[PDB]
């Protein structure tokens, strides 16, 4: 009965934190978000309506705040963000649904202010960056010719199944727009050649490029995630449905509907295992119903099999020619009750291929009924999945709490204690993370973790 211990009191947010995210019953009924950023800057970020707060990780303070202001006087909601770094300057990508449609925004930390923005044809659901610079140089040779014509991409998908690649024009250093100087799009549907021609005139007129992919429309995206390794765009639907986009080719190389059926996809996480004999991967997908019912919960594990691995010029490995993608582990959290997903988070060393690769899904399951929710953090080790000979599901019997494969602990002492303060996202520090072949089951890792609530950050260490 593995149980995460609280290692430091609750840090709070600064007042004029809380005082300004509590500004949530005005532009109402505005849920605060919150979540730890991906990148290396220590940062989380919270949301209410148009409110960002970006505080430290670790110790909760204040590092910057902004209030956006809507293009079509109506505050807009911050509805995604994502760390992005540039040139020498530290930012983030941000998505703002608007009472009309929606704002693609470049935020510059190291200024507090927004720096590009661009206006989208369509209510946005999620973006990704797919790359911070552009020019001829070995570390854009991995993407598609039309693209490396461009200076920094991003991936913005809608509630209608739009995908679209926008240049972030980082090349044009004349230009400081905030997201009410939003500059629109000239969208070419497809992928065209000739990019520099209309490039050098879409920019004189003003507009950014942007490259609409041909895919069909009416279904909101969910899920939205880069894989690096493999060089593919993964694009979760809220039909359960998962496309896989090589971003060398342009082409949609995978689609299917994931084995919990019509459920949104909710998250995706990246492993690659130690020792394959196929150059296998695995895209794990969640699907959940936690933004409308809350009554279902599933992890999908999807093995990738590609026909070779290519050193690039970069030094990076790529996974390249996918040959197959099936379901090869499917394990059910959810589905009165209700659960969410708090957080999905791969965590790998190396010493080629990882030595080490888990991935962290933390989730939270209340009764109703019943005050105080039961908290989850479930530790899937990829190799010990091989050692254990990948079977499908949990065997009759088998449980969470004495697998292989898997470690469950429970976050119940962070709930007591922060109680009635509710867990935004987790956060496993990854150079924490520390060690007669039972032994190496995962029970046996060590590592700290960082809640983020509404009020502020709490540390744990799971031994």
């Amino acid at each position: 009965d593995l149980t995460a211990q609280v290692t430091s009191d609750l840090l709070h947010f600064p007042e004029v934190t809380i005082e300004a995210l509590g500004e949530d019953e005005i532009t109402l009924e505005s849920v605060l978000r919150g979540k730890f950023a991906a990148g290396k800057n220590g940062l989380a970020c919270l949301a209410c309506g148009p409110q960002l707060e970006v505080v430290n990780s670790l110790t909760g303070e204040r590092l910057s705040a902004y209030r956006f202001s809507g293009v079509n006087e109506q505050p807009p909601v911050v509805l995604a963000v994502k760390e992005f770094s540039w040139h020498k300057r530290t930012g983030l990508l941000i998505g703002l649904e608007e009472a009309d449609g929606s704002v693609l925004c470049l935020y510059d930390l190291g200024i507090s202010r927004v720096v590009k923005a661009v206006v989208l044809p369509g209510r946005v659901t999620a973006i990704e960056p797919i790359i911070n610079h552009g020019g001829a140089s070995a570390s854009t040779q991995h993407l598609h010719p039309s693209l490396r014509w461009l200076f920094g991409v991003a991936a913005v998908v809608t509630d209608v199944g739009q995908i679209l690649l926008i240049d972030l024009c980082l090349d044009d250093l004349s230009c400081s727009q905030n997201e009410v100087e939003a500059s629109d799009l000239e969208v070419i549907t497809g992928i065209p050649a000739e990019v520099p021609h209309i490039r050098e005139r879409v920019m004189r007129e003003g507009r950014h490029l942007c490259f609409q992919l041909v895919s069909p429309l009416g279904v909101a995206i969910s899920t939205l995630s880069y894989i690096n390794r493999t060089n593919q765009l993964a694009v979760g639907f809220s039909d359960g449905y998962l496309a896989l986009w090589n971003m060398k080719s342009m082409k949609r190389e995978y689609y299917t509907q994931l084995e919990g059926g019509r459920v949104p996809v909710h998250a995706v996480a990246f492993q690659e295992p130690e020792n394959d004999p196929r150059n296998c991967c695995y895209l794990w997908a969640v699907q959940s119903t936690q933004d409308s019912e809350g009554d279902v919960l599933s992890l999908h594990l999807l093995q990738l099999a590609f026909g070779d691995r290519k050193c690039l010029a970069s030094g990076q490995i790529l996974y390249e020619g996918l040959e197959y993608c099936e379901e090869r582990y499917t394990l059910d959290l959810a589905g009165t009750s209700n659960t969410k997903l708090l957080g999905c988070q791969s965590i790998e060393r190396f010493p080629l291929s990882p030595d080490t690769s888990v991935s962290v899904f933390t989730w939270q399951v209340n009764i109703y009924g019943q005050g105080k929710p039961s908290v989850y953090l479930g530790l899937f080790d990829i190799n010990r999945w091989y050692h254990a000979q990948m079977p499908d599901s949990l065997r009759s019997g088998e449980s969470l709490h004495n697998c292989s494969y898997f470690a469950l602990w429970s976050l119940d002492s962070v709930v007591s204690r922060t109680s009635p303060h509710h867990i935004l996202d987790i956060l496993v520090h990854e150079r924490s993370l520390n060690r007669p072949e039972q032994f190496f089951n995962p029970s046996t890792f060590n590592f700290d973790a960082t809640c983020l609530l509404d009020s502020g950050v709490i540390h744990v260490t799971c031994a």
